[PDB]
């Protein structure tokens, strides 16, 4: 009753171009199996944004990656908000929806708005840049490890280890057994960074440690949470703002229409979550037999879910495949749906808005200029190396 599929959707050749295997997934039926890897699939709108919506069948604390934690013992100790759920989730996500909260982003709107404009104006100086190492990396880098409270030293380690972390969500490929392989000072620089004494007063992760106080949060729990901030806040960050302005670069239109109204900046970032989605996929596992899409699943199984494929559903977006900076962009999963959707998307959102704003109203082109890379992730989508020429307004 359930289609059988060979597509390996971690393959470099997926990555590549995934969009017509990805078609292939969604027209195949609502569920398909994964010969490749034993798992389920979802790659439609409708059953991706169920699958995240039932918690209590599509459980996290057994993994979001291929590999369950019932069965094999996890690569580091699990995430006490990504790899939990509810109620254990609850009080892990409370701290951290309040550490980002919107008050929060008050504080730190000036610094990151007036370092995004210098960025701009700087690139605008050289001409030709790279918008991944020049922007897209660069930027981020230099506000999101000082809003961290961050020390200065051992930072050329944040980038290589949350390329492990989206790496190791995958199958045991290539890509994971080499990022986990002599991982071993990436992930003692994290692990010591997320200890109380030094994090800067005044950042995100001293924060986190204030909230030990309260009773929501332990001491012990504490460098886990603030672990779980330097692994997910930079990197998806970079491909977040890269994919914006991979997109803006190739669709002149929308760079127009966002000079001409500087306030679509938000909308803009949003859009290019959701045509990209940076954050490919990630997997739940079964906590009892569920029917789903027709499809009896046994207890304990892995189901993959395609949040890019569910951005691109014809089903649920008209012209899914174009980049539409005023589409009402509500409902992506981009930033996943319901318990676990992102805790740290208005930080996410203030990058993306402040850089998209800077680029509004000092670029007048965006040329791709030299040969285009793109960078594989078994779950982060993004580019390795994007030249480009920008031209001032
Ligand atoms: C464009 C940028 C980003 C994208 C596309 C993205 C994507 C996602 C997605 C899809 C999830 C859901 C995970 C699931 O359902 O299993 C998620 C959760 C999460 N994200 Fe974001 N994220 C981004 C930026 C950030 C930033 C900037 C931070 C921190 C400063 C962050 C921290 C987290 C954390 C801690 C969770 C787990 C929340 C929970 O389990 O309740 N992410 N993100
Ligand atoms: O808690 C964590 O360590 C964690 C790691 C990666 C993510 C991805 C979704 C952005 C989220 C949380
Ligand atoms: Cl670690």
């Amino acid at each position: 009753t359930i289609p059988h599929l060979a597509i390996d959707p971690f393959s470099l050749d997926f990555f590549d171009d995934p969009y017509p295997d990805q078609q292939t997934l969604r027209d195949a039926g609502p569920v398909v199996y994964l010969d490749k890897w034993n798992v389920y699939g979802v790659a439609r709108y409708a059953e991706v944004h169920a699958v995240l919506n039932d918690p209590t069948t599509f459980c996290s604390s057994r993994g979001v990656g291929l590999s369950d934690f019932k069965k094999e013992k996890p690569w580091r100790p699990p995430s006490l908000i990504l790899e939990a759920d509810p109620p254990a989730h609850t009080r892990p996500r409370a701290v951290l929806s309040k550490v980002l909260s919107p008050a929060t982003m008050k504080t730190i709107r000036d610094g990151f708005a007036a370092a995004a404009d210098a960025k701009v104006d700087e690139l605008l100086q050289r001409g030709c840049i790279d918008a991944i190492a020049d922007l897209a990396e660069a930027y981020p880098l230099s506000v999101f490890p000082d809003a961290m409270g961050l020390k200065q030293e051992g930072r050329e380690h944040l980038l290589p280890y949350a390329g492990l972390v989206f790496n190791a969500f995958g199958p045991p490929n290539e890509l994971r057994q080499t990022a986990i392989e002599r991982s071993a000072p990436h992930q003692a620089y994290v692990n010591e960074q997320c200890q109380r004494p030094n994090l800067a007063p005044g950042g995100f992760g001293a924060c986190i440690h204030a909230f030990t106080d309260t009773g929501e949060i332990t001491p012990d729990e504490a460098p886990l949470l603030v672990r779980s901030l330097l692994s997910a806040g930079l990197d998806t960050t970079v491909n977040g703002i890269g994919a914006a302005v991979y997109c803006l670069a190739r669709f002149p239109g929308e760079l127009q229409r966002l000079r001409s109204d500087p306030t679509l900046a938000r909308n803009a970032f949003e859009e290019a979550v959701r045509f990209e989605s940076p954050v490919q996929t990630f997997f739940r596992t079964t906590t009892r037999e569920v029917e789903l899409g027709g499809a009896v699943i046994g207890e304990g199984e892995k189901v993959l879910m395609f949040l890019g494929s569910a951005n691109r559903d014809p089903r649920r977006w008209s012209d899914p495949d174009l980049y539409d900076i005023t589409r009402k962009t509500s409902g992506h999963v981009g930033f996943g749906s319901g318990v676990h959707m992102c805790v740290g998307q208005l930080v996410a959102r203030l990058e993306g808005e402040v850089m998209l704003s800077a680029l509004a109203r000092k670029v007048a082109a965006i040329d791709i200029d030299g040969p285009v890379k793109r960078r594989f992730n078994n779950t982060l989508r993004g580019l390795e190396s994007l030249p480009v020429k920008l031209t001032p307004a």
